[PDB]
């Protein structure tokens, strides 16, 4: 039986720990992001394979999140010292190079267990991404098995859709992008859309 | 504390029930899909709002899954009788019209609870999608809060990536599509990619 | 063992939920009925067979209840959206047509379990009818297996008898209808009836 | 919480006891009735008010049940000796007179408690009636608060309905009597009834 | 393991219920007897064999108790309506005829069980008699198997003996009757009797 | 709560111990008496007051028991050495003198506690007497508070009544003595006695 | 496992009961002896064998205890009435004759069990003796199996030794008697004695 | 609550450990003494005050035990290395000097606790002596508070008494020594002694 | 409370995991070391401060262990990928450089908890060293708080002493080094060392 | 499982006991050492082998600790009396001679068990040494199997290292001694040491 504190439409489970932020160690906590959307994602291990490509994909596109009031934080079970060393490893060596996303350390595994992403037999997490709104409420959960990375395009579309539906109180159909048709969640009002 | 039987890299929890399949009631079970990938997704309620758009999006693109050895099954807590009535409601009335995807009924809520998608306060599920491989192993889990639909494009990309990595035993970086570069999961072999 | 909170001669178990009333979604509560008798009945499932005939029979004869200060509420495990769709289905198609009885939705199954009528293996209720007096006290319980409908005539006879015996403190013999002999519940007084 | 062993669609709870049958004490068992429908009914107390009218009502119309392969048995918490005294009491004194219906004695209360009809505060049953099919399965439960008697007509209508639906596998609409239209419990076949 | 609340030397267990007293139903309580001795006895069943002989033997000799400030109450598991019908049955038919002793009803079995005289296999009491003093303390317990009646003479003897020893603080030898020698309960004082 | 193993109509609780029999110490067991009725009685303490008079009353009339195939055994918590001293003490000093009834010693209190006659606050028994049949079944229980002794006449009457009803299968009315009428325990048969 | 409340150097377990003192029954308590040493001893049974010789041995030499401010109390499970009978029995018949030591009665066994001397299989005590100081602290425990009696000389020697070491704070060597050398309980001080 | 395994009449608790025996470490066991009486005694601590006097008093008188087929073993919580250093300390310094009695070491405290002589607040034993017969049954227990030594004379007296009563099946009066009168344990036989 | 499975003089707790050996990932097990002494030490974290100096000190002095049949294994909670990256970091940068000691990865924390060295609040181990003999038995445990490194010289001294005492069965005094005096563990033999 | 209260980085477990200090018995408490470092060490047994050499080693070099504000205390399960005897034993006989180090006694074993050094099978401690800082915090634990002594030099090196790191907040590399290079525990500042 799988156990987690992470529930959609409930407050995201609180976390705090040491992150590497612009080459320095800093205390970071979930509530530092109140007032903004947060994309909080776990990756298995520093110095491995799919993991740097995802951090780099989000990092290189960070201004696309920051301009819609959204922050990104990545997390693995490695220490902050390992995070720093990986950052100071050239991208060509499978390193990260300099990076604008905080890398949070979950050495005690408590944060992983709370978000239900810890693999007990391996001692690290799978690829779990969490979208948390400006009120600290968990809106979306995406978990991938180890071999397959996530999509920045898809995360962006999700954040946009949650902020849109937050604002207008209509609902976003399958595949919705900005500029797409939405639905009034009324059995009479829905007919606008379905005609 | 959230509880489920659904664990990535473990066998997907077994299910069986009545589905509507080409306008008829039929017994359907998870293991009927052994040997093929399965996209198994839950939606909140027949005769509601985001729900028909997702069923229709997958349904209208079904041959794109069937040609990569992948089936799709949708599920809600409504009865098979309600599923049939919704199918026999014109798309213009927010109905489904004829549909090639089985609609599985989870009236006892046991299947929802097993997949960890049941909302105890509402009596139906959230938007939870599950990708299960040809061996019955759970590979990917996507859960959306009620207001925001899923993406057929993204589901397809995920299925493709899991089947690719199944076959070649390399790993798929962030945003991977067919034709994209992969990584040899070796600290020496990974350097091919990172150069 | 079978369990229920519904005990004859004790206050009927409190319920509240969404009902379709006049084609609109309203909160409805058991306490809205204080001051009136209430026939509160569960039926298995919208869009089925015996179920429409029973709802229609009570609806079409509503005045016979209302003119003796009695209201009627029907309940299934279906959603309020499925209720509304059934109401908008013509009677020729097994729909209800417009209806003057509230259709209460018990989607979480709380109400059905409190009344002891929920079938664990099927995920819906059997045919359970409850007669609740104006003080909120449960007077009568009628439970039928699935294939056999209830009787509006028998329900009305029971309501009238509970009303007559509430008022006069005589008791009602077998088959009593308005205009029939009653019995004074005393070893001396009973002799007036039996001679 | 209210507890009982009696569940519709399951074997009626087994019982055995002393009954008065044609003036004599005999051991009577629920399994004596295999092969026949059984109307099994409890009444509060010998030498009381509604109770003799219900026993007489069923008694005088017994062949109406016996000619549709149905037996009737009555039960109260009173002793076999009290039952026999009551039989030997003239109808004109609230007595029973001779009757063809067995009066089963439930002095220990185990039968009452098994059928969920025992009133802990009072030490006797309410008016509970049970229709049990020829396979020993419970089909119908009718519980009345003390002041209001049951109906022979209605019991007869229900027995006929269960027998018809057993034999023809159609279902019986609200109010159904012999010669009334039934419904084919299929979404297509139902339309013959509804149209 | 046999259990009861009735202990010699301790307050007799409280009881209350409905008795037939001069043809009427009245609430009777143990505390109604404070200030008087009470012979409180159980008998198995109304309309049986030994039982009317005992009730009639104490009833017909009631003045032998009242003139020594002693009341008599009889109790069985039968309803008060059965007690009244028994009273209205002529002695020649095994009835009681009018009786001056209250007949307490113990339909719920609570009083029988508190007095340790309830027979779980039969659903009624054995023949248990209890002598309770004016202060409410249980002094004497006599329990007989079903086939053998008790003795009014022996009961009188015991009451007279307890009243004598209460008043004079001497003790009553085997077979003591009024006018008989008693013993000063003292290793010195006793010699007055034995010498 | 008062606890005991002694229950009417159930085998009398097994006992064994050392008794004084014709001035000698002997191993005695309840089962030694199988095949005959036994009057087994407890008295509080050797060298006390009511206690010798009861033992003497039975001892002096022992041939009245023996000639109806009934034995008598007395028991207290005192040791067998105390029993012997008391027997060797002249009747005029509250001693027993020679005696033909066994005096059983219950020094460990096990026998007293099994028979429910032990007084935890005093460390000895009250005056309890038991009538056990030839099959070892307990038929009668008489418990007196300390100040009041038992009756040999009443005990003989009970033994005679049990033996008579054992033999003829009729039952014995209140105050029955040898030569009195008995009752056939049958609703028709009983009318022989009452008419 | 053997259980007791009596522990050396801890307050002796409180006791109270009825003793025979100069031929009279009197309430005695352990606390009556505060301010003086007490030799408290149990013997198996009145009217037995080693038991009288021990009581007589102490009784005859009681002034040797009294003159060192020490009292003696004896106890068995026998009743106070047995104690008195035994005292009133001449020494030449194994009786005690007059005696100046209280004979405490432990009829309920509580005192024996508290002192750990009670023999569950026999229902009396072994030969146990306790030396309790003026403060109520248990100082010495001597337990003999049944066949072998205690020693007044040895008991006097112990009481004298406890009182001496209580007064001078030195300690008493093996076999110390009044007038023998004692030891200063100090690594240097001890050398006075040993050298 | 005081606990121990040592009960008079039952096999003495098994023990085994390392003893110093003639200057050497040897494994010693209780069963090594079968066929002989054993005086087994505990003393608090090596290098203390009363303790060497007791060990020396039994050692120096060992032939008084061996010539009646009795061995002596002393035990404390001290290590065997401490026992040996104590032995190699001259008597004049509070040492033992060479000794013919084994000194058992109970470093783990298990033996002390089995014998109920361990003092939890001090971490050593009180002065507890145990007389065990040739069959291994515990016959006698003597426990002294710390400040007061035991008596070799008393110990000899008890051994001689137990051996005499074992052989002759008579019992030993208070103060018995060899050559003293014993008692035939019989209410008749006893008169030979008392008369 | 602190818990561990590592007990001196008991078999060292089994472990197995992935190690970096010769720059490659290998399964390694405690049982691979049977036949050799093993120094098994935990260090807090790769890429830190005291940790490289200790690993380097043992690595650079490996021959001193291997020439006396002793191997060395280091362990932290870091992944094998972080170990490999640290090994590929030059010593001038706080890396290890190539290394001839296996670096075991304890990512699940199982091994660290089994050895009692895991710090719950920090998510890594303290400085814990374990010396395990050739039979797999744990001989020595050294635990240091974080800021203070261990000593290769002290470890080597300990290994040599355990080897010398395994071989000769003499014992090693404080500060013993090869060539120093040893002690024969006997009270007589020890005198050769101490004179 | 092995349990202990001693955890590095937490307050050393509190202790108190009798110690021998400069030839005398004194109560000694762990809190007596607040304000100073404390080397607290356990040794198996007085009058044994390695144990005196370790105490002498620390004893003779005491001022080396006392001049760096550090105290030393030794402890074994032996009594204060045995400790004093051992002190009074010439060094040439494996005795201690005078020593300035307190010898604390742990007769009850509570201190040993609290520090996790007690050997349940043997009844004494292994060789466990604990370095406790001036704030009462545990910094270092060294446990040796019985055959191998500890090192004064190494203990001294550790005390100096903890004192240096306390005061300067740098960290001490493997092998560090006074005058050796330390490390600044920061990823940038570390490079001064490593380069």
């Amino acid at each position: 039986l799988h156990l987690s504190k992470a529930k959609i439409s409930k407050p995201a489970p609180y976390w705090e720990g040491t992150a590497v932020i612009d080459g320095e160690f800093k205390e970071l906590k979930l509530t530092d992001y109140r007032g903004k959307y947060l994309v909080f994602f776990f990756y298995p291990l520093d110095f491995t394979f799919v993991c740097p490509t995802e951090i780099i994909a989000f990092g290189d596109r960070l201004e696309e999140f920051r301009s819609i009031n959204t922050e990104v934080v990545a997390c693995s079970v490695d220490s902050q010292f390992t995070h720093l060393a990986w950052i100071n490893t050239p991208r060509r060596q499978g390193g990260l190079g300099p990076i604008r996303i905080p890398l949070l350390s979950d050495l005690t595994h408590q944060i992983s267990k709370d978000y239900g992403v810890y693999l007990e037999d391996s001692g690290h997490t799978l690829r779990g991404l969490f979208i948390i709104d400006d009120k600290g409420i968990l809106r979306q959960i995406t978990l991938n098995d180890l071999p397959v990375g996530r999509s920045v395009d898809e995360t962006l579309r999700l954040v946009q859709a949650f902020q849109y539906t937050d604002k207008h109180g209509e609902v976003a159909p399958a595949g919705w992008k900005p500029g797409s048709e939405t639905i009034i969640p009324d059995p009479a009002g829905k007919l606008k859309y379905f005609d």
